[PDB]
């Protein structure tokens, strides 16, 4: 084989663990390279952890150095792993970049963290990663098994789904 | 109208290595229930997937499989099988004028799902996404890659397929 | 075979669960029910729910129901799975209660939710019910391992394990 | 001085189904690494364990078991082992006077560890506590309870240890 692939992880629900010390979840270590460690890939990928922050907290300025970072990348396929509540607002900031107009640019995550027992994680890593390889130019959102535009997506919080405007 | 999420994509199961379970009985794995159904059950679908059971078993069986692939309504499928002989069935699909205009994705694990450290639920993922992205033809989706059948074979001890140059 | 065991959940970390509508664990359900289910038990073992209220959060009232719904068992030989914050204080206050005098009592949980990966819960619980079936009357704590006094014993922050004091 | 966590328990693995482990090249399941060393790694142990390796295999077999384990310091054992032969095992342990002061515990699992479902991490935590708790002698802990070698039989079609009357 495929075009060569770059991860960039930005945190989110994808990538919560436990931890004794919060007595809970905290964002950990990025869910996707636990993924890909077993997936047996023949290609060119590799992944780049931009972000631990809460994707809910993320300003302008956190969604403005994803963009530049995603720039840094010389691969015209770019996976971003990150937090839902938030992953509309950066997928519309990114598509609207000139610099990254040449690139397929998928933002996903999971709405249960990989770590918790009956997670869509692994399932959405897989779908994306197929996403990023295989779509025209663009920036897209692939949860739930299907492709999402970001200008006419929200986060439904009631369904527990992203949905159509 | 009120929006319906279509279901473009329906699975064909033939088993292999991705559906094997432990039986007491055999003091061994054997082809149990299909592994896809339990990926679909927490990837928190948009739409639904129709799963049909085409085989079990470790010319005529190849023939089956064609006859359920035509007659289907969905432009999209994906087929879950053995690695050993997925080219020979991949092969076979490809001559058949009846799938000219479906996206036919043939995948599976070099590990049981309901094994630890399976690419299963990768796999699943990666090929729901080939079928549903990919022009219409014949492909086997394995290694977060894309592989031409006729010029595609297995390593059996290594676990992967590779290209014929 | 053993004598009869009775097991009460009074939640905790153990039976830790994520729900999207909390963006976070709450208290689910018992994580005992799902280990004992693939124990292929052959004593008699039966469950019952007494609290999902979180445990740091116990009062004299809360432990006070607990003593009472424990001495309405018949049964000699007791589990009860627990918050490990406030387990000491509750081990303390039933080996105060004449009732319980000729029953082994034993405590256990998990530092890490049975529903994360990497979890102690499921050794915990093996551990517990043997412990709850070997020992003489009295209350324990069954961590790491090993039995505590819970008179002599303390959770270590720093540590993250139970120890004497 | 400050205290120090012994190490009473000593654990011997003769493989086994708990151990099984797929591999590519066999299409199936083999005797793998050590389950037990699996689940001992996340049981935030107070103490730790010695684990040592005696066969890995599917008269002087047990013989070897007999000596490895009468050498052993600790009075606590735990013996993982195949349940197919488990019972001649501890009956010819039970016949050796050098283990007259240890207490020496057979266990294993119906489904292998690394395969989904397994009463492997259970049996760990009860048998390493009837290992601790239980009188000197040689015993069966599965199922949740323990076994005298002398009366017992495996069911091979049901996966369970049964009484002999
Ligand atoms: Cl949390």
């Amino acid at each position: 084989s495929p075009s060569p692939l770059r991860i960039f992880t930005a945190g989110g629900t994808i990538d919560a663990d436990y931890r004794l010390e919060e007595n809970g979840l905290v964002v950990g270590d990025p869910f996707v390279a636990e993924v890909l460690k077993t997936a047996r890939l023949a290609g060119a990928v590799s992944i780049v952890a931009l972000s631990r922050k809460d994707s809910l907290d993320f300003t302008e300025a956190d969604r403005e150095a994803i963009g530049r970072a995603v720039g840094q990348a010389v691969e015209d396929h770019i996976l971003l792993t990150h937090g839902t509540d938030t992953m509309v607002e950066t997928a519309r900031y990114l598509g609207g970049l000139p610099e990254l107009a040449g690139k397929t640019v998928v933002l996903s995550g999971a709405m249960v963290p990989g770590r918790v027992g009956g997670s869509d994680a692994a399932f959405n890593i897989g779908f994306a990663c197929a996403a990023a390889l295989m779509l025209a130019p663009g920036v897209y959102i692939a949860m739930h098994g299907k492709v999402f535009d970001p200008a006419k997506t929200r986060k439904n919080r009631g369904l527990g789904r992203f949905e159509p405007i």
